[PDB]
């Protein structure tokens, strides 16, 4: 078999990982170290911005099934087409050439249609760990001179003055945590649950929600202090469903 890479977490400026990342490559050309690496990610989600007027319209995955957008501009109808990670002009106004304009594909890229007054550009969204770029490749010392030579980046992540490997899974679950759609922080208290205040001066007293604050954790609850129904705003934390 052929020998397997390693992920390995570099420290680059931040909100410069795209330059990190195309300064590396060069890099790898010149140095003949292209073989060591397969890939060289920016821990972010690239998106298509459509804009009518200096409105935002939309803001998609590039990343995707084929997909049209239609947005109405000044003049009349603009549509763009994302599909196999590029995004062109299928046809705008009257006037605008910009349904010639080749196709983009990179954060930072844009087509302008001057006539309709839209635009669809690419960008990052989703970036955390801003300052770091992820590489799986094959290290040695050549590699680390390399990348800590090259401009924009610092060095990878050291542990004991040497490079350290990341799990697969570790890397996996961060892309995945990139572009998931971060549903509701549970639902663990709904209008009608029944609770027992477990802190504070209404302890033991117990009641019913009356209504919830999932921002901001707390609860209306009507407790029932031996019948004298009383409406308290109590904390997630100092009730317990019963």
């Amino acid at each position: 078999q052929e020998l397997e890479k390693k992920w390995y977490a570099l420290q680059v400026e931040p909100g410069k990982e795209n330059e990190a990342k195309e300064n590396l490559l060069k890099v790898l050309e010149l140095e003949g170290l292209k073989d060591l690496v397969d890939e060289v990610i920016v821990p972010a989600e690239e998106k298509v911005v459509i804009r009518a007027q200096g409105k935002e319209k939309y803001r998609l995955s590039l990343k995707g099934n084929a997909r049209d957008i239609s947005v109405l501009g000044k003049k009349g109808v603009t549509t763009f087409r994302i599909e196999n990670g590029e995004v062109k002009v299928v046809e705008s106004v009257e006037g605008d050439t910009c349904v010639n304009a080749p196709p983009i594909s990179k954060p930072g890229q844009k087509i302008t249609c001057k006539e309709n007054k839209t635009e669809a550009k690419i960008v990052l969204d989703n970036k955390i760990f801003p300052g770091y770029i992820l590489i799986k490749a094959h290290m040695n010392d050549k590699l680390l001179m390399a990348i800590e030579k090259t401009p924009h980046v610092f060095r990878p992540v050291m542990v004991g003055g040497k490079p350290v490997p990341l799990k697969e899974e570790e890397v996996q679950n961060i892309l995945n945590q990139i572009k998931r759609g971060v549903k509701p922080s549970k639902v663990e208290f709904e209008k009608g649950d029944q609770v027992r205040v477990i802190e504070g001066p209404f302890m033991n007293f117990t009641g019913t929600v009356e209504e919830v604050h999932p921002e901001k954790r707390k609860l209306t609850v009507m407790i029932s202090i031996f019948g004298r129904m009383t409406p308290v705003e109590l904390d997630f934390d100092q009730v317990e469903k019963i």
